[PDB]
């Protein structure tokens, strides 16, 4: 797969991610793919089934959620390891107020370049902690 | 510059980073180089002079620092943009005890591949907040 092939798959992943349904967030992934969350305070690993479960749980909190590659000039592509790095803006509305953050996604594509075989995601963990404290403070 | 050229310069940057003096942390950088932070919550941008001063400040807290590539197999190299990505463990001896975290470093090398022209660093921002809370607890 060419540099452009790898980026196109990563951009398709993002397109389907922004549909934000359990069906759509798996639709550009290999079935044995795992999704890693970077940094010790938020470290986690999710297979396809756990990813769909996480998406459905997020949908209980997020009324909407969109991510966008901020600048294609930031994008990093390693043709030899079939990896693409995006730096993304994430934006949404939730039951505890606005979500606004940025994150780094690393994709490793399948051998044919057409699917995401592994994901690593680096979030703003302090922001996640603040958001969780808003969730943890729900009262009626 | 080849793939091996780029990794070598990045690895030299890390070695001199771990020496952790104001001169050593700029020794592998171009004169106009800029260091960026990823993530809104600890967003900072520093030129050479600002990086030296920040090192001197940090040395008041960090007695010793070691960042190390966790897995060379995870390293990302983009020959076209001259970029290298490391996922690093960070380990520190500080005035409030042990520092232990992980971070992602992105380097963009100069045209000849011998210096670091631009740096982006993604830290565990929740852990940075936890550490500052430890610092703010110093009691005589
Ligand atoms: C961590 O990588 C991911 O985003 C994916 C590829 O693993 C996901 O499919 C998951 C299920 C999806 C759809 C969304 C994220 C978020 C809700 C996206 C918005 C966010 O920035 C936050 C940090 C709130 C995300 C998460 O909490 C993510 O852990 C999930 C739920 C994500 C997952 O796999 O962890
Ligand atoms: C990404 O770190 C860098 O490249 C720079 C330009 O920000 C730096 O030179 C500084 C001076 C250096 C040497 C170290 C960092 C750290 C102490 C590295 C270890 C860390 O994990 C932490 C997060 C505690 C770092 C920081 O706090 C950084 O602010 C500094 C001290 C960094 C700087 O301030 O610029
Ligand atoms: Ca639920
Ligand atoms: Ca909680
Ligand atoms: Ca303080």
């Amino acid at each position: 797969p060419t540099r452009e092939d790898l980026v196109a798959t990563a951009k398709l992943f993002i397109a389907k991610y922004n549909e934000f349904t359990p069906e759509s967030i798996i639709s550009v992934r290999t079935p044995n793919s795992v999704s890693h969350r970077l940094f010790p305070t938020r470290n986690a690993t999710r297979n396809i089934g756990e990813s769909m479960e996480a998406c459905a749980n997020a949908k209980e909190v997020f009324k909407s959620l969109t991510v966008s590659v901020i600048d294609d000039n930031d994008t990093i592509v390693d043709e030899r390891t079939r990896k693409v790095v995006f730096y993304l803006a994430s934006r949404g509305d939730t039951i505890v107020g606005e979500w606004k953050s940025e994150c780094i996604f690393i994709f490793q594509m399948s051998e044919d370049g057409k699917l995401v075989d592994r994901i690593w995601a680096g979030f703003d963990t302090a922001y996640m902690d603040e958001f969780e404290s808003r969730l943890d403070g729900i009262t009626f």
